[PDB]
């Protein structure tokens, strides 16, 4: 389930020859690559300056009438992301916004992160470790943001070699963090990066069957929406791990979200894997090397060695109160290191995860730290919610709240 390698310098070196002999032309297939990237952000680059999003835009209505045409979800499927309006009611996330506020505000979480190390003295949060708060508890359960992951759950590949790899029509609820971001805040540092492994994708034997088609210099077949593979991949053990897999990451807007106000910004290109993949196997890379990709970090993409993808770097629409955004596990994303705007930043991180014998495994410690109002085991043991006025119990979960948490009933 885990990956291990002691010495990760000469497994590189062994790896990238290895890959160069399969692939002698490897040279030719990322300059072809390459041809494929740069018509996409330069069409991603003539919308921004046109005036448009190059990040498409649904409203949940229409996800739940099914009126989405093929032609959006082809969109959606090449963006590799989608901002997704009207979820909740802006009144109700209005609301949403300030109960947590006053949830905070009642515990002192300020003064008990304080109390609980002085590289943790350092650590004005803005990422908050709260799990549990009602407005948290609620929007997971939601029936509209129900159809709404089925919805983009629907959009992969599920099944291959007579074998189901998720169930797309399923939803189990991953609990994660809340972020709280005022203007002229300090910036956290989120640069372009992405989540769910690093060097593993050319180490590992099962993250290189999921891009399979692009180290055998047939990059044209390989699909970023291809569920075959992804719930087995091996990672480092390490803080950065996720035990769930999740098919999209996404957040819900507590607050209007504004261009640099401090908010997400994305590269809205879904194979942009296949170019990373390829690049650290260049001739001008050091044969030690994978770009500066490191071990227990988010990979990352950067100006010296990916220039062209940094061109592409898009921030997302507009939103109000109560609209979402998802974007594709392999999409590079950041955050704005300023907040130059007037309202602040607030979002609730909420992610779509479909069922698994994977994910399947993580809901019964999840739902015990839940019960106890402990931090869930892929977090920080952080337990400030134990002993917080207003926490969400079980008593708050509807039926659909009990199905994606395990609950038997
Ligand atoms: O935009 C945010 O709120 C954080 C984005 C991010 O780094 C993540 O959720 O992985
Ligand atoms: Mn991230």
């Amino acid at each position: 389930a885990s990956l291990h390698i002691d010495d990760i310098p000469a497994a590189i070196k062994a790896v990238k020859q290895q890959l160069r002999q399969a692939l002698p032309d490897y040279q030719q297939v990322f300059q072809a690559v390459e041809e494929n990237i740069r018509q996409q952000v330069m069409e991603i680059r003539r919308n921004l300056a046109e005036g448009k999003n190059p990040v498409p835009q649904l409203h949940a209505d229409d996800i739940i009438n099914g009126k989405v045409t093929e032609e959006q979800k082809a969109q959606i499927k090449q963006r590799g992301c989608c901002a997704i309006l009207g979820v909740f009611p802006q009144e109700k996330a209005t609301a949403w916004n300030r109960e947590i506020g006053d949830y905070l505000d009642r515990n002192n979480f300020v003064e008990r992160l304080k109390n609980a190390n002085y590289f943790g003295t350092l650590a004005k949060p803005q990422i908050y470790g709260i799990y549990w708060s009602t407005p948290q508890v609620e929007a997971r359960q939601d029936k509209r943001m129900q159809a709404v992951q089925i919805f983009l759950n629907n959009l992969w590949q599920t099944e291959s070699n007579g074998k189901q790899h998720f169930d797309a029509n399923r939803v189990v609820t991953y609990a994660d963090r809340t972020r709280r971001r005022p203007p002229k805040s300090s910036s956290l540092g989120l640069s372009p990066h992405v989540d769910g492994g690093s060097i593993e994708r050319w180490l590992d034997e099962n993250f290189r069957h999921v891009y399979r088609h692009v180290f055998s210099g047939q990059w044209q077949k390989y699909d970023p929406f291809a569920a075959e593979g992804r719930p087995e991949v091996r990672e480092f053990p390490s803080p950065a791990v996720c035990s769930m897999f999740r098919t999209f990451q996404g957040w819900t807007a507590l607050t209007p979200q504004r261009t640099h106000a401090g908010t997400l910004n994305v590269i809205p290109i879904a194979n942009a894997m296949a170019y990373i993949l390829l690049r650290a196997l260049q001739d001008d890379v050091a044969d030690d090397d994978l770009c500066g990709a490191a071990p227990g970090r988010a990979l990352s993409a950067s100006e010296q060695w990916h220039p062209l993808l940094m061109e592409a770097i898009s921030p997302i629409p507009d939103l109000e109160a109560g609209d979402t955004v998802f974007w594709h596990c392999d999409v590079i994303h950041s955050v704005e290191n300023e907040h130059n705007g007037e309202f602040d930043s607030n979002v609730m991180y909420i992610a779509a995860a479909p069922w698994c014998e994977k994910n399947a495994a993580y809901l019964p410690r999840q739902l015990a730290s839940f019960i106890d109002g402990r931090s869930p085991p892929d977090f920080a043991a952080d337990d400030f919610e134990v002993d917080f006025i207003g926490r969400a119990t079980i008593k708050n979960l509807t039926e659909i709240g009990k199905q994606q948490l395990g609950i038997t009933d």
